[PDB]
């Protein structure tokens, strides 16, 4: 089994990359595609609060993303891993770190401590970082402040990878999507074939 | 201003103590009484998830108590403190510590780290711990309303003892084995003495 997470800002081609990579891995592996809350009842209820929340305090929002993460992990991820599946998860811990921690200004290490409470040692076996430049990302989408938030999300991701370089595999997402799909597939297969 | 929290297991007479104490203090101070979620929209929605939760993961439940705590703190507590009020809060951090941390087995220090994210340095100025024995507590529970509930109640008390032992400077332990009139008087006197030294 394997727990593979996908990270990157909007315009990184993340969603396209997961779909095509799932299509190829399913020939050789029992693989599932997921994202939080991913249909988990309690997680779905939390998602509604996040999306209905008008000017919600940033720390509350961070705790809700972490509570949805726990539910999804416990009820969806862990049982799929026990069935021997390869789990392709669209966004996990690093998304809270880059968004809530860095871009929102709470601080990466504070959002990390929160998320380590939520994941309880369950870090991904592999994390695919779709390394898109702010310029390519902006064009790939789809206002200022939004442009600034997008850049800050990317700066946050740069900070996460610079401090932790083990499970992270940075794929050049500035390339055409066919090459991003191939580089991601090859990275995954190489990891999976080494157990 | 002052941020005073009230802690204790069920059967400690907490609710009666806070209600009667508030009623006396209101005569000399600009005071409010609150509990989480305390009518805060987002906190109320979180409470519903907690209560609708069937065999819910303990860490999720802990994060929901902490998210409700943040909302209540930010929208109710902090603005009252800024207006110079005395804030009487029925259950706060220590409740998560004793229940989620200790009694539920997550660990006090882990539930503390979670709650320090939520409170962001806003610890109570004073914590009133209603020190009831498990035996007295168990008897008070019967009047106000199995072995599994008996054991959890004892663990909650043991957990509160562990918290108080490591943070004695913040707490004021009031003997809650006494009749409630004396528990009310001892709590009122403890509060007044703290408030008059401000
Ligand atoms: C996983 C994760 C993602 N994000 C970002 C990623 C980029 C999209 N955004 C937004 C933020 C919203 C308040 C406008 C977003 C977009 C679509 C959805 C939707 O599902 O419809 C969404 O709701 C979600 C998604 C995941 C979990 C929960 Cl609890 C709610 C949230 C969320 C974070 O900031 N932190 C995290 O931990
Ligand atoms: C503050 C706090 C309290 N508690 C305990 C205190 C003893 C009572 N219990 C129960 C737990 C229930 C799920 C079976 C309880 C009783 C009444 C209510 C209700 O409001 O109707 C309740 O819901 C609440 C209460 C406070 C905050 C939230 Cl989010 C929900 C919860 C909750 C904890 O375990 N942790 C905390 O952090």
């Amino acid at each position: 089994s394997a727990f593979i997470t996908f990270e990157g800002p909007e315009g990184s081609g993340k969603t396209t990359v997961i779909n095509e990579v799932y299509h190829r891995l399913v020939k050789d592996y029992d693989v599932i595609m997921t994202r939080e809350p991913g249909g988990v009842p309690t997680g779905e209820e939390i998602r509604k609060i996040v999306l209905e929340g008008n000017d919600m305090d940033i720390r509350t929002e961070a705790m809700l993303f972490a509570a949805s993460r726990r539910e999804h992990l416990v009820l969806k991820v862990i049982p799929a891993l026990k069935e021997g599946k390869v789990v392709l998860c669209d966004r996990y811990i690093d998304s809270s770190l880059a968004y809530q921690g860095y871009a929102r200004g709470i601080g990466v290490e504070e959002v990390r401590a929160l998320n380590e409470f939520a994941i309880n040692g369950l870090y991904p076996d592999l994390t695919i970082y779709l390394n898109v430049s702010a310029e390519v990302g902006r064009e790939r989408i789809i206002d200022q402040e939004d442009l600034k938030f997008h850049e800050k999300v990317i700066e946050g991701y740069q900070e996460i990878i610079h401090n932790e370089s083990q499970r992270f595999k940075s794929v050049n997402a500035d390339q055409p999507l066919e090459n991003v799909v191939e580089d991601t597939y090859q990275t995954i297969i190489k990891y999976l074939e080494k157990i």
